[PDB]
């Protein structure tokens, strides 16, 4: 690697500037994306698609000096791999033919084989090691079990999680052992995202906000703990470090310590000074800009980056700060915002670092 | 006189004989008796005052419920100032105006409540009437910001763009529609306390979504200048405020600041964290997820018990009032929630004797 600065400041060691990357970096707000897009099919063709997915890969990197590269695909790879027939319905977004209600719905869930059933992952995941000639590492990801079962359990997208909540109460252990298979799914899709390529491991946990405070610890955060307990540490010579993501979880800061995970992700909701002092130096923290920050003019944007950083850095501390979004670039950032995001970041940390 | 105040007792941490419940949207969807009363009404619901009355009353008739709230929607405002709201089915509400410039904010007609919703005050005072003192009736507001969000977007919204694009891009003409607003709601929750309101709930139901420094400068600053404008009692009695800003656990501190009697909570915080935190400052509202509802009795029980048990944890004896940490669902049996009330009024004599 010839830049390994994000690596490190995840598992806080010495970095010479705060590393970046952002959340959805591939993405509609880039022109080239959407005439990428215009070339290939339908929407769900696109995460098999491996040339378009390495492709709009590698595109921000190209705009923007970013440390990190993250692996083009959709967390909903696992429910549709196991048979419950992931669609597209405009617009309303993603839907599935099938839903998991009873005992037995459970029970006839396929074992997850991922380097099989989801090879187009996995040639994404090293099409995309090798095209980034060892430049910046790869992060590969999945969603949480329970964020995943909230789709399987729904049948699609969902406000309230009337179904799921409704299992949770009502049939507690059907939720669990639908959680239990779906960890023991994305341990191994991990594990094999690892095999392929992945030098960096996110979680994204994205509707554990939902929960009510002790229902996240058993009904997501265990989950998660049980993934990381499961995946490969170590890999060419290298940690492997893991992010748990959980948008919306800032109250829950301490619980997402005993994951075991390396770094926890934060949302803007989340003062940054008041959770460095908190986590003291146990976990990395990544974040947590507004991506609406981005729709601001040049000057309040570094203005606010440099703000962002002083309360990464109040505390003392010299690493263990990734600087990202608290959740993707929306479709209608200027494509010009991002590298006053990226170059303030890595300007502005020589007040801090070094 | 009432005949019954103990919620109005908690939320001024005064002594209590058990611990008060109420719902919000106690009045709603999953009664068939609110249904059967909705298809004879066909916004006409809320401007029909004999109907407002008569839902607003409807769970109280069924559940040994603390307090009433006036039926209503935070919308009343922004539609008296012009908007046009309208609501599409399965979308929700709806402008077909929206404030998008300096001169838009500069447009918003001044609002003169007693008169320009008349209609409310009428619901106001005919259901203080018809409760006969049974139970202290609620009025309520939207925030300014959570009513600006509907005012820019044009309705419901995920990610809030316009709103989040003028407050990032064009902060001096957000705070002066966020200033219109909050003068506003001052004159609209006088005018309910006037009208017969006997504690006022500030809705913040967007304020979660907020950066932690922009949710002081762009909402909760503005809570804080509507409750130094409010009557502060009334017949004799104090007109306690809550303030509930959903999503919002993590400002507990600077949410003192509004000045604010209570704060009310959701199902994230944990309750007895709250508890610790506010200490003794405030009362605290809340904090059940309607979902809870959605299982066993047994369990119901059981939910609710370890919910209290948070609220009493620090030996602390009043302070808390039982609610949801957001609306019951439309999906809720109306069996369920007669188990939540009960459950608060008997459990709390292991902590309040
Ligand atoms: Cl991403
Ligand atoms: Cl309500
Ligand atoms: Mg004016």
């Amino acid at each position: 690697l010839k830049n390994d600065r994000f690596l490190r400041a995840l598992l806080r060691e010495p970095v010479d500037t705060t590393p970046i990357w952002m959340m959805r970096q591939a993405g509609r707000y880039l022109p080239e994306y959407r005439e990428t897009r215009s070339k290939a099919g339908d929407f769900l063709s696109l995460c098999k698609n491996t040339e378009f997915a390495c492709e709009v890969t590698l595109q921000p990197l190209r705009r923007y000096d970013l440390d990190a590269a993250i692996l083009f695909s959709d967390i909903l790879t696992i429910p549709d791999a196991l048979g419950l027939g992931l669609y597209f319905e405009t617009g309303e977004g993603p839907k599935f033919h099938k839903t998991v209600r009873t005992e037995q719905d459970v029970a006839n869930l396929p074992k997850l084989n991922a380097k099989a059933d989801l090879d187009y992952v996995m040639n994404a995941v090293s099409t995309i090691r090798s095209a980034l000639g060892g430049q910046v590492p790869l992060i590969g990801f999945s969603g949480s079990p329970w964020t995943l079962a909230t789709y399987m359990v729904e049948g699609g997208s969902s406000k309230e999680f009337r179904f799921t909540k409704q299992m949770m109460y009502a049939q507690p252990e059907v939720l669990h052992a639908l959680l239990d298979h779906l960890a023991d799914s994305v341990i191994d899709y991990l594990n094999a995202q690892i095999d392929a390529g992945a030098q960096a491991i996110q979680i994204f946990d994205s509707w554990g906000g939902a929960l009510a405070h002790r229902e996240y610890v058993e009904f997501s955060l265990n989950y998660m703990k049980k993934i990381i307990a499961g995946l490969q540490r170590e890999k060419d010579g290298r940690r492997i470090p893991v992010i748990v993501f959980t948008k919306g979880g800032g109250q829950w800061l301490e619980p997402m310590i005993t994951t075991g995970a390396d770094a926890l992700g934060l949302d803007w909701t989340t003062p940054l000074n008041t959770a460095r002092t908190t986590v003291a130096g146990r976990v990395a923290l990544q974040g947590n800009l507004d991506p609406a920050v981005l729709y601001g003019s040049a000057a309040s944007i570094e203005k606010a980056v440099k703000a962002m950083l002083d309360d990464a850095y109040a505390n003392g501390e010299k690493t263990g700060y990734v600087a990202n979004l608290g959740h993707g670039i929306t479709q209608w950032v200027d494509p010009a915002q991002p590298k006053i995001f990226v170059d303030t970041v890595h300007e502005y940390s020589a007040k801090y670092l070094g």
